[PDB]
């Protein structure tokens, strides 16, 4: 908890140095922990429907982002916000859950999948907005850039 | 990959807009989307070793940050980078390999572990600095604030 302890893990890091900076280590723990703080408040709007981040993101990319007749697998992995195999049977589960359907593969809401979506957005929107509301215009976007250009740099 | 539709994810949630803007939505997916390709560069280091992001997380803080009795379970976790469902084996499993002991709780290091971390971690920091490096000294240490700020503004 706090920044009561980045000081810990700054001078933590200094004793290894026997004869650089820590800033590196400390800003990758910090978006780690980042991370994990934003996945508990961002759960809350699905936890009571009985939906995981996985399961949440999938129907959330397919409610702002498939056509009519749904996105194919490819395009669903490229439009979602979560991937790897923290997302392994998230279709499969979604199925089996009644909230996604197949047709001809390709991937779609179901009425109750949609209706469920409607129903929560408005509290995940509210959720994202409050978790960035320690922030103003610039340093929102700001994040935005240092991110994307972090992330640029390791897409190969 | 890219910001390429990162636009095509932008007009999705205006078309949502039926008579405020997509920044937040936009960000945060940013920040999964890099936490992810985080993991995957990170994970080089150790995966050969048979490790994976858990386990390393813990080897690493207890590297940096145990005195030489080790760490109880609450320090530890206060001092790791990683927690959750994520870490629920993690000290079972070490313990199985021989990198971690117990003493009396209370964790450190087996000889063979610390062997471990003191051989990868040039490699975990050469990794750490490249991840950062398309972005400055002010960038590194705003990133640094604005994490944290947000991260703040959560733990409770
Ligand atoms: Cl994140
Ligand atoms: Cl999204
Ligand atoms: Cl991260
Ligand atoms: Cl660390």
């Amino acid at each position: 908890d706090t920044a009561a302890l980045l000081e810990r893990i700054r001078s933590d890091w200094a004793r290894l140095n026997h004869g650089p900076s820590a800033g590196p280590m400390l800003t990758l723990l910090l978006l780690q922990r980042l991370h994990a703080a934003l996945g508990r408040e961002i759960e809350r709007t699905y936890a009571a429907s009985g939906l995981n981040a996985a399961g949440w993101d999938l129907l959330l990319t397919l409610y702002r982002s498939a056509p009519p007749e749904g996105l194919r697998p490819t395009e669903l992995s490229a439009l979602a916000a979560i991937s790897g195999p923290s997302t392994s049977n998230r279709i499969v589960r979604l199925l089996e859950k009644g909230l996604i359907e197949r047709r001809e593969a390709s991937i779609r809401l179901t009425p109750q999948g949609r209706a469920l979506v409607t129903h929560l957005l408005p509290a995940h929107l509210a959720t994202t907005q409050r978790v960035l509301a320690p922030l103003s215009a610039q340093e929102q976007r700001t994040l935005e850039e240092l991110a994307g250009r972090m992330l640029a740099g390791l897409e190969q």
